[PDB]
């Protein structure tokens, strides 16, 4: 249980070593304006994603950061968001925990 893959197709996405405790915790539970709840895990790094559109500040869950939707680069599953435009760190990924599968490297 050391890397995270896309639950839908198996694309390699991130690693447990890359987990990032933003504000004290790598886990943040959030809702969007449609009332969907997401359990977001913050990672310093990820791969195999495809970032869509240009960054937006609207309704950002992390103060000072602008977000872009992150899809799985292989299957197009919505895996979370890439955050940028902030400070310490300038950028990071917030990935939806239950859309990943964890397993050996
Ligand atoms: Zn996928």
């Amino acid at each position: 249980a050391s890397i995270f893959r896309c639950r839908q197709c198996g694309q390699t996405i991130s690693r447990r070593d890359w987990l990032l405790p933003m504000g004290g915790d790598h886990e943040h539970v959030v809702f969007n304006p449609a009332g969907m709840i997401f359990r977001v895990w913050c990672f310093s790094l990820a791969q195999g994603l495809r970032l869509i559109g240009a960054p937006s500040g609207e309704f950002s869950w992390f103060k000072g950061y602008d977000w872009t939707i992150a899809l799985c680069g292989q299957c197009g599953s919505h895996l979370g968001w890439h955050y940028e435009g902030g400070s310490q760190p300038q950028t990071f990924f917030g990935l939806i925990k239950d859309r990943l599968a964890e397993g050996p490297a």
